[PDB]
This record gives structure tokens, C-alpha cells and sequence, in this order.
């Protein structure tokens, strides 16, 4: 492909969606509490951050994706706080 394949994991028990931290401009699209949602994205420098509902929780920051990369953002849940985790596949 001529794309990277993003996805999310939701490990948590509250709903999050990971989108830039520059703007409204989400990553990855179709993501709900206790579930997951893929997207294929550019191989460009993407904005990574983690937020639930309109709270920001953490800024992953820019990374690169390459044409045919596989990862997937693992975001846990403890003490009622969320635990990014991003892996490359």
C-alpha cells in the first residue's frame, strides 16, 4: 500500500480518540470506549495525542509513518488515569 496503517487500541474503561494537538484534525477515525478503529494515513509526520472526550491527556507528538508501516497505539487504564503505549509492528 501506498499508506501506513494506524490503529488504535482502547484498553480503558472511558472513550478516547487519538487526534493532533495542532487543531481539531483527528488521526485515526471510528474510535470508541472499550473497542478499536483503524485508518490508513499518508507516510507523513502525523501529530500524535491522546484525549478523552475534550480532554487533552497526552501529547505523543509528531512521528513518521512509512508506505505499508503497521502500528498500533495501546492506551490502558489506571487509577482513572490513562496509559499511552505506541507500537510499531
Amino acid at each position: 500500500k501506498q499508506k501506513a496503517l494506524v490503529r488504535v487500541q482502547n484498553l480503558s474503561g472511558s472513550k478516547l480518540t487519538l487526534k493532533t494537538a495542532d487543531g481539531k484534525t483527528d488521526v485515526v477515525k471510528d474510535v470508541g470506549p472499550q473497542s478499536h478503529g483503524d485508518r490508513e494515513i499518508n507516510p507523513v509526520k502525523v501529530n500524535l495525542a491522546l484525549f478523552d472526550g475534550s480532554k487533552k491527556v497526552s501529547d505523543l507528538k509528531p512521528v513518521t509513518l512509512a508506505r505499508g508501516e503497521v502500528v498500533c497505539l495501546y492506551v490502558t487504564g489506571s487509577g482513572g488515569k490513562l496509559a499511552p503505549v505506541w507500537v510499531k509492528r
